[PDB]
């Protein structure tokens, strides 16, 4: 029902200590990591990138949050690219993709470089219909070959991965819609609303099922990394099983774990 | 010509024993298999999968047929789902079948009914058809072929969003995803999926099944190389070097594959 | 396990009604032996083998009373010898012995060639006698497994010795296929049996969940998402098995929306 | 965007000496073209084209002048219609020098790409289309296929269902169809094929060729698994030795001493 | 290189301040060791144990004097017998770590410490080493990089064999199998393993990181390619171009 | 395969016109073997070196008559100690994609470049007095394509990681139980060994072996292995009725007609 995907969000400010980023979290469970330095269009320097790691850290181990906003600060810009070390920008890539909650990225203006691959390894993207795309990294002798390059076919294909990259051109919001780069384009002034709209939908079903379903789509790029994911999540659901729990209950005990009264299902 | 793949069906019963489905097989090579419990939206119960393994089964073992049809009854639901796991096994039946398997939806393709539609090489989509997980709200997932394959048809990005939120997408925003290969009117529904069935069955069925292995053979690692060297070990026994073998069996003798070309 | 158990004495009960090519039996204790019986040809398979060995694996697959696969042949001459000289359904019978749920054990005396040898490499564990022999033979007769019997012997024995195996056709001792880590154990001819039933005891031990679980995974290294379909089927299956994944389910019985703020959102 | 720069004439130099079949020319500002110049065949190849179309790549590919690569057919009707039905698998071989090939490849497409000839436009890294330009695969119609880089790789670009439908039913998709689909990059109309064509190859020769090189290697190491890694490693081998620490294994060759590694820095 | 060298003494330093788990050493020639600290309960870790290892483990990474890192246990006995699930992530961390480490086993590598020992580069084992897995024994089961990646190390019939029966293995049957690198007495363990990264330590650094990104993306897909761009990036940052 | 043929004496005919750095020489019944002829270096590599062997290993896989190439080094002491003190990448991907089996016959050192060279061939013989190794991070370089990814395929992940972490050298007894090279035999006997070795797979059907070849590079290789695999079941396709019907329909005028075929299941 539109009443309660449309409610008002309370926020509630988590950025003590934080420099270059603010830290929100909403009662009904959506955290929010906004990239504040809009005076360089929201260009991350390491520090950013170390105080992003931390946030998504906290929001991964808070019990009441289910999904994450990451977006800029301002109208103009997500994040423009790069401006505790250079190229930690990595971990927070991992970060992301191993985050068994939905992460959105929430993309008003410039979305670019760097800071393209960012929103590209967030689960969702909602962009604003002022919303701006590409990479610069050829143009300023550089390259993100890793899931900036192989994750991006995986999204638009290999005839659009290469155009975007070999040419680095800018892409409004609907030449990104149009290739699947974003899932939604929503005009500027309700960028927010539809956003946690978006959040909300997901904030309704089974956080078990989203993050078996994550691994298990990571797991069709990641090889045994994804492997990683998604035996990780079985082995978390079998804990939460009898016959899961017959060893702990059994082998604490010196005594002997007994399977024989399990059923072998086919 | 359109005369030719607009001609009429001639569609003959081979439903005897089956409860949940009917299966059918045209003159011209054609088999349709039909969930057939509309009371429930067509959903699938275990004996509803176990008739459907019978009757894949069945259509890849003969030699008239060229092309599978999975369909449901009437015109509201393909198949909504499993009724509120051996649907497994009819996804790998899907998968490995060396013939086309066409999905041809009216209204709802839903849960593991969505799957199923995805399972199929082609899907053929009434202008009424409704796609969609639901997993997530039912508390259940399929993160097998229901994920990484749909990624591998609609990208990641629009992977993830029908997974995580579980809407409905209509018949137009399958289209434009690339979830289906054509929109066509309710009423032509048939006609339309018939056309497209005549079109494969001119063709070379040993081409389709190698092409059909080679495109799983991109997705499936070496279940996939298990389903395409298969073809060509198929094709080699075809060949006067892959006979020498057999026949030097029957000469009582010693093969001799010096007289054969080494090409580069 | 103490190996008066794991070594007690076994009693097969015969199931082999309808089958001519085979001998299916099972134990009290909860394995199933398939046993290729046409010791006559070194036990090779024609397509009637195939199909009663299919239906036999099926049928050890759904029988709850089951939890391990010896997959065998009549004699002590030969496990078998691949295809009969004398059409392609074997590949069937591969990806259902790839996708059981439970063990499968290849209990190998004397030849495992061609087909044959494929068959015992994709059992997940191969017991050998000390007279077994191994090896393909497809090139020498106009004929190849490039399927599993290629990538699969690899992710075995390595490259170079695939290529080997394949590329020359030789033949290999109980000792040259332990050594490159074809099989698993090499024991007396005589006690083959002895030692294949106490490793399928001491698996009948484990957690028939966990062991499904693993060969999943262990399979999901190799068949990319036909892997994935396998290992997530798993996870579904725990899913239901737990509260959260019993939630949906139970809004359906008592008639009302499903209710997911209730559970824990974890790290 | 300086089109006044982008939109310049061309100064095409003709390299076609010993062709029989293509036409092989070079721009001063780095553009190699070559074309099928077979029309009477609708620039179908036959082997000999095959051959020479690998002697010029090779060359354009050595070539330090050379930044990008057009692939083209002659006159407006057909960029290649595949395989020669009157007439070796040689164009494996081509297939793979175009996806190894450390410069951006691009196909210019007027007219019908079918057949082998649509997968050699699908190999090339961009499609740059004509609004006349006709698509498909023919291979289960005349009893062939291409099941290699013909289906995977264009399941890459079109997704799964969209690669089936093209293999398994053979039909002709038109400009529009394939630009919906992503099979192509862009439409244009006929009469400015190669003004735009010109300008997408001159907007990659304005950046980094170390850096078009190695994404191009990232992109298909997503694709072709260790084949595709040797590509990628094979970048950062050549990096490395552009490097002071890669390059201290040789000088202590050269000043006869041990390496010395411990004076660079072990970074996070 | 010479012996007399790469068996020179070690000059450990401790930097086990606020640890209450693990110690965690540095030696002068930029070796760092971290040392699960339980021998009570043969160095099983706890979740406590596990984020200390992170700690320790994240210090390495960054200490640019650093260039090797063992993982060991406290004693003779035990390198770590097993086990909230924050053991994934000190997995991926081993995995990504630009620099070698080094499992340094005496007595049990067991359940999750076998695991442990498997995703370190390397692994240095002493005669009395004890190797398997206890999953399918203990109602729990690897089927991360504790199941695929070990057929990546043993093949695929030995892994199916370890986690399907869940054995024990000695050192000689380790070493046979390629589970383990090198075989020594128990008295030589760190003799030894302090050798093995001296010979590391003499090597290019760069090519190192590079090296393991390259072994890793056989195995892990995308995330190998992120590791082995990640370095493309970094080299092409100190060219001129 | 009786012994008597598979250690006949061997036929050497010259086939090295032209060539500076290398031996090549073709047999009667059907191997080819490319020598690298700088034993002065250690039959190390430079860039003409490798030219001339793709030239050779171009013309092997051109010549119907050969069955099999066995890459070597002269002399006793060296097969290839490596780049001399990028086109062997180009050489690499060659003896890689070659429908014929390559067999590396190793005397002495193969190191760096020369030790990745001997695991591309898909068969290594090794004289007793082989020596292994990589030595690229001693020397500021490495290879992490084939080199890395490849080698852990034939000796798993423990064993790849210690070859090039160390850079060690291995004895012919330690690549042999890692399972690096096929066969240790003593130095006197390594041709003899190794044209046994090639003539048993000279015995068997050319078709056969590049299709096994094709499919065990698939396990590796992703789509450009499934293009090697694939392009032998086209080829394959090609000598088939069913295959032939659309080139006889086109030189017959009419449409092709494949409802005169089965649909096998
Ligand atoms: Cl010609
Ligand atoms: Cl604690
Ligand atoms: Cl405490
Ligand atoms: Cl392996
Ligand atoms: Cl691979």
């Amino acid at each position: 029902d539109e009443a309660m995907l449309y409610a008002p969000v309370e926020w509630h400010d988590c950025s003590e200590g934080f420099e270059d980023i603010r830290y929100e979290k909403s009662t009904d469970g959506i955290a929010k990591i906004t990239i504040n330095r809009p005076q360089v269009r929201n260009a991350f320097r390491p520090l950013t990138v170390k105080e992003m790691i931390q946030a998504l850290a906290d929001a991964r181990y808070d019990d009441n949050i289910g999904v994450i906003i990451l977006t800029g600060a301002g109208d103009k810009a997500f994040c423009s690219g790069g401006d505790v070390h250079h190229l930690n920008v990595l971990d927070f890539q991992r970060q992301i993709r191993t985050c068994p909650k939905p992460v959105v990225a929430m993309v008003a203006g410039y979305s670019i470089g760097g800071g393209h691959v960012l929103h590209m390894m967030c689960d969702l993207t909602i962009a604003a219909d002022n919303a701006i795309f590409g990479q610069t990294g050829p143009k300023v002798g550089s390259f993100d070959g890793g899931w900036g390059a192989s994750y991006m076919a995986r999204i638009v294909g290999q005839k659009k991965a290469r155009e975007i990259w070999f040419l680095c051109r800018q892409y409004d919001a609907k030449q990104a819609l149009d290739m699947g780069l974003v899932n939604t384009v929503v005009p500027l002034a309700d960028l927010e609303k539809e956003t946690v709209r978006w959040c909300r939908e997901m904030l309704q079903n089974s956080p078990m099922a989203l993050r078996c379903l994550k691994a298990a789509l990571n797991a069709d790029c990641d090889g045994q990394a994804g492997l990683q994911e998604l035996a990780g999540n079985a082995t978390m659901l079998f804990y939460m099983t009898e016959e899961g729990q017959e060893g702990r209950n059994a082998f604490n005990q010196k005594r002997q774990p007994d399977f024989s009264k399990f059923k072998r299902n086919p």
